[PDB]
């Protein structure tokens, strides 16, 4: 069902995540991580502690479709295991490590989200968007419900952390 989801969902924040390759994705899909610029490394800070949950949408680029959705379970910290992502830049220039749960690692295509338009962003289509753009929460849930159910993922644990 999509019960728990909702909830999970409920007075959540949103922010589209851009990749320029799958291999990051699959990093983060495995490891529980995600790493991204200063400038929405701050944003990102802020929302963690503005809203009871906040979601990463990803999509890599010329892939056509989103890759995912997941919660941030921390904000940023720095120092831990090394992370071998690919850079377009060096890794120094990347802020901290901030932890996240998956609550859906199956695939959306562009062409099912083509009705929902982002009114942070000119309600242009959700998909279109700088990385770190965030997404209005009626667009973000919608968006996110459009998702196929991943049956693998339970979301009581991601609950209890809320
Ligand atoms: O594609 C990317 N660009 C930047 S700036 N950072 C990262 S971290 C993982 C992927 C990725």
């Amino acid at each position: 069902g999509t019960s728990k989801l909702k909830y999970v969902l409920q007075d959540a924040r949103f922010f589209l995540i851009k990749s320029n390759n799958h291999e990051n994705v699959s990093l983060a899909k495995a490891k529980g991580v995600w790493s991204t610029l200063p400038v929405n490394e701050k944003k990102l800070n802020l929302a963690f502690r503005s809203a009871r949950s906040v979601i990463l949408i990803f999509s890599v680029r010329e892939s056509g479709k989103f890759q995912g959705f997941a919660r941030l379970s921390s904000e940023s910290h720095h120092g831990g295991s090394p992370i071998h992502w690919v850079l377009p830049m060096s890794a120094k220039m990347l802020g901290g490590v901030f932890k996240i749960d998956w609550i859906c690692r199956r695939e959306l295509p562009f062409t099912k989200s083509a009705h929902l338009t982002n009114p942070w962003n000119e309600h242009k289509p959700v998909k279109i968007g700088r990385d770190g753009q965030e997404i209005e929460l009626e667009c973000g849930t919608q968006l996110c419900l459009l998702f196929p159910p991943d049956e693998s993922i339970d979301l009581y644990q991601v609950i209890h952390k809320m």
